[PDB]
């Protein structure tokens, strides 16, 4: 028998150029991260020190999953402003994550940049928000990389893979 | 990547002849084991077995290594007689084996049980309060493992946990 395909350990690290040193001006960097289907990406910062800007129009770290923009980060973790990431965790809405670091023409002070880490994790597609239709008619089974439905005794799974019909 | 392994990441277990009446004098055992790091989560969707004091006649024993996680029988729980309900069970580590034993006979036509299990990554970065952190500075959990990192300015010691200037 062809052995069961297990999870690839997709995880990594991102850091501003020259981290932990000052980061040059007018820098531009982009990273594209993806996890296997059935897996989302979790990312968080261990270090965040950028030029503070009212709407991060100067220096910044933008996180994006597809169209939606997860947040535009900037500012120092030391001053604990509102633009900084802090310890928040970020997740990709699909299985993709796009990160961009943007350094403008000059720095008020010697900002040390940022360091981030990410890791693929299993999406529990059995998880649904309060008041939303349950992912399965009868029973929901989540496993690594996917999920499936099952029926109570006396019933049988419909061709649609969710509906349970009496038998 | 993906750690090569014989057993599937998930599966289903059911008493003989489920959902019908399970034969008498039957004893079956299952061995569930996943790759290093991961652990197994198992739960029952259906549980209908003969009742008995300390589940002596018929039973479903869930053990992980040496420690016996729990023994089950009946349809409901009493004192010294535990019934699964919707509760969840986890393998201490990466190993979990099940045993279903039926004795000579049954008064009522018991339909047995159905169970499902799935492997899930362990968050070794997670620890029971009081215990020291797995890492001195930063803990990174990922599928199948983990590793530590240090604050800027510090470097990780040979032990891959403690951090120090330089
Ligand atoms: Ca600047
Ligand atoms: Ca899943
Ligand atoms: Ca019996
Ligand atoms: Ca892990």
């Amino acid at each position: 028998p062809l052995g069961p395909k297990w999870p690839e350990p997709v995880f990594g690290r991102l850091a501003s150029p020259g981290f932990p040193g000052e980061y040059a001006n007018d820098q531009e960097r982009r990273w594209t991260l993806t996890a296997p289907p059935g897996y989302r990406l979790r990312l968080y910062f261990t270090h965040f020190d950028l030029e503070l800007s009212h709407l991060c129009e100067y220096d910044f770290v933008k996180l994006s999953s597809g169209a939606k923009v997860l947040a535009t980060l900037c500012g120092q973790e030391s001053t604990d402003t509102e633009r900084a990431p802090g310890k928040d965790t970020f997740y990709s809405l699909g299985s993709s994550l796009d990160i961009t670091f943007r350094s403008d023409y000059s720095n008020e002070k010697p900002f040390t940049g940022f360091e981030a880490f990410y890791a693929a994790e299993d999406i529990d597609e059995c998880q649904v928000a309060p008041g939303e239709a349950p992912t399965c008619d009868h029973h929901c089974h989540n496993h690594l990389g996917g999920f499936y439905c099952s029926c109570r005794a006396g019933y049988v799974l419909h061709r649609n893979k969710r509906t349970c019909s009496e038998q």
